[PDB]
């Protein structure tokens, strides 16, 4: 008769342990008669054992910078095995925590990426990638490309199909993301894209056509960026909307007393640049619009037109500019994702 044994998931004297996954043991010619693991100050965690006795589990967050000791006994006919380990966990020298965007549960537009920004500077960028699960259904390929050394975005080659489920587990508990920093906790989301909008602003109509799944739905007339400070060209993301909102030129680096600086007041605004591009009322020149261009970048339209954007267009929807005098929006402006061709953006930058 065999006498039990006993293999547990980590060795005895171990340091370093991490913690993006349970510590386990599990017993072969006997069962599991008792299973114990304890902090360094004496408090259980909590564990299951399988119904069969076979293996034991912890089934609760392990904790970073811990000593546990563990103790267990399996039992078989042909005796008894008794086992303590002793091991470390990791020891971060930072924690960073991942925000994502989309919102749970959100409906978005076809142009909307999967966000996932660290609140930390992140030295091994494959690391994170690789912590990061994205699901599609119906599947859809994708990549990573980031906006700057804290935010990552997700997206495919080609704007969304309406209907597309999308999951995104951040599972960096535990994960080792380069110089000691380590993922504070797992954070997950899940959203859905929804009609085909795109609206698209030409500058030799000065009209703003809204199609929705192909089909005109709205035109505006609007008064873009004049000369001097004209509406870069390309593919821009909706992002927030306001009922009203105080546009303060300082926030995207202009101050306000400089030549092109401004604070203003407006009503019915939705963004769709970091750079500080909105659509939104201008009853000052509704005048202008349709004939000449007056702002300072923003898409100037009607009040009612600034509200029917407002109540119809949905972050992620898409805003295209065509034919203007300014250069062609940054890829990693924030919201213009889409101007980076895709063999760069599949390509990555992780390195
Ligand atoms: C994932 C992408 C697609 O969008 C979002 O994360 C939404 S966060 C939001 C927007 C916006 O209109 O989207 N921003 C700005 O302007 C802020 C910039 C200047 O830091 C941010 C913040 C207020
Ligand atoms: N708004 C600018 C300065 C504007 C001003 O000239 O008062 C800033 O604080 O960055």
């Amino acid at each position: 008769l065999l006498v039990p044994k006993l293999t547990a998931s980590v060795t005895d004297g171990a340091v370093g342990v991490t913690v993006d996954a349970p510590v386990s043991v599990t017993a072969a010619d006997g069962v599991l008669a008792a299973v114990t693991m304890v902090n360094d100050n004496g408090r259980p965690v909590a564990g299951r054992l399988s119904p069969d006795g076979l293996r034991w589990s912890t089934t609760e967050q392990l904790g970073y910078n811990r000593r546990y000791t563990l103790n267990a006994t399996a039992l078989g006919l042909g005796g008894a095995a008794t086992r303590q380990l002793t091991f470390q966990t990791s020891s971060p020298a930072h924690l960073t925590m991942p925000y994502v965007m989309p919102g749970d549960g959100e409906v978005v537009g076809v142009g909307e990426p999967v966000a996932i920004r660290f609140d930390e500077n992140i030295a091994d960028r494959g690391a994170a990638e690789k912590a990061i699960k994205i699901t599609t259904n119906p599947p859809v390929e994708g990549a990573f490309y980031w906006l700057n050394n804290r935010e990552v975005r997700w997206r495919p080659e080609h704007f969304w199909k309406p209907g597309t489920a999308v999951d995104v587990a951040v599972n960096t508990y535990g994960v080792d993301l380069g110089e000691g920093m380590f993922g504070e906790d797992n954070v997950q989301t899940h959203f859905t894209i929804g009609d085909e909008v795109i609206a698209t602003a030409d500058d030799n109509t000065k009209i703003l056509t809204v199609r929705v799944n192909g089909e005109v739905v709205k035109s505006m007339p609007t008064s873009m960026g004049k000369d001097s400070t004209p509406t870069a060209n390309g593919i821009y993301i909706v992002g927030s909307r306001y009922k009203h909102i105080i546009m303060d030129s300082s926030t995207y680096g202009v101050p306000v007393n400089s030549p092109n600086g401004y604070r203003t007041d407006v009503d019915w605004a939705t963004q769709i640049s970091y750079s500080g591009v909105f659509v939104h009322s201008a009853p000052w020149s509704v005048g202008a619009q349709g004939h000449t261009n007056t702002s300072h970048g923003c898409l100037n339209v009607s009040p009612s037109n600034a509200q029917w954007f407002y109540d119809h267009v949905k972050r992620g929807d898409i805003v295209e500019v065509v034919n203007t005098v300014g250069g062609t929006l940054p890829g990693i402006d924030g919201l213009g994702d889409w101007n980076i061709p895709w063999d760069q953006w599949r390509a990555g930058n992780a390195k």
